[PDB]
């Protein structure tokens, strides 16, 4: 086939069908296609560009050594979500990689919001990448393209399916460090192919001690006896996870970042995937199981629906794009 179960990260449809009456609904608008920026904008080497033309030097060490970090923010109903936290994480990871963006956090925010505004997209997948660059000048690339779904909207509402790979584990923090968001998906791609080979949508990877790590492009949250847990070690410190933990705390639910063993993963009351590109996804079954009754669990539903409500509530988590 040559195609995994992972969403292709490329410019796509401006809207996609979502379940009627569900908490996920795209905005009603039209693109002004006389503007070449309509539908997708990239900012490469200091120049704003139409997304379809966005190109980088093949000699960027961000390619040949994947020597880079990045972050992804989402725009929903014209509002960008937690951009400041994303910029903090991006710059903190770049510092750990000895990468110097050359721009301040405020400058990157302005450029990012400008990419979104120019694209006209009310729902957008927004990437900031900082690479080691080439002759030695580190490079910053930003783009805003139509919204991308790690799991289709239908699975956000009605749940998805997962396996634990028989043949793959997540790279550990002492090898290709997953606590810094990176393009090095060798293990994640391998796990996605194993999932597709086995008829599942996605994979939950373990680390070398058989503790839960994360999935291809998402953190995993585990519900047991009314408590919420999520791996602390070999997993990205996700912003969706952070939001889910804030939501849980407000609902009076105890949420803990800790080691979650493989025993606990298989014994879960509920499982969910959380990531910027699509939010909170119920996981109905594991290794051919229906965790619980095989449909989205009550805590997952409460947290997911609350998560999407935050996208429209004025407050510190969202900033409107000027457009």
């Amino acid at each position: 086939t040559g195609t995994s179960n992972l969403v292709a990260v490329e410019p796509g449809a401006i809207r996609e069908d979502t379940p009627p009456g569900s908490v996920i609904q795209y905005s009603d608008y039209e693109l002004d296609h006389s503007s070449p920026f309509a539908g997708g904008v990239a900012w490469i080497e200091g120049e704003f560009l139409p997304a379809e033309d966005a190109k980088i030097s093949i000699f960027d060490t961000g390619f040949g050594h994947s020597d880079l970090t990045y972050t992804v923010a989402h725009v929903w109903h014209g509002n960008i979500f937690r951009l400041g936290d994303h910029l903090d994480r991006l710059l903190d990871g770049a510092r750990k990689l000895r990468l110097d963006a050359g721009y301040t956090k405020d400058e990157l925010a302005d450029i990012t919001k400008q990419c979104v505004s120019m694209s006209q997209l009310r729902e957008s997948f927004v990437n900031l990448t900082v690479t080691r660059g080439y002759g030695l000048t580190h490079q910053v690339y930003i783009y805003a393209i139509p919204y991308l779904w790690a799991f289709p909207p239908a699975e956000q509402i009605f749940g998805t399916t997962a396996i634990v790979p028989r043949h793959v584990r997540r790279a550990g923090r002492n090898t290709v460090d997953p606590t810094i968001k990176n393009y090095q998906w060798g293990d994640l791609t391998a796990a996605s192919f194993e999932a597709k080979d086995r008829g599942a949508r996605t994979a939950i990877l373990l680390d070398s001690d058989n503790c839960v790590a994360e999935g291809p492009g998402f953190n995993v949250c585990i519900v047991k006896d009314g408590k919420l847990a999520s791996p602390s070690r070999n997993a990205l410190p996700g912003i969706t996870r952070k939001t889910v933990f804030e939501i849980a705390d407000q609902m009076g639910i105890e949420a803990t970042l800790r080691d979650v063993t493989s025993h606990e993963l298989y014994d879960a009351d509920e499982l969910m995937a959380v990531t910027t590109a699509g939010g909170v996804t119920p996981i109905n079954s594991l290794d051919g199981e229906a965790i619980g009754n095989g449909a989205p669990g009550p805590m997952t539903v409460a947290i997911r629906d609350r998560f999407w409500a935050l996208m429209d509530e004025p407050g510190p988590l969202i900033e409107a794009i000027e457009y």
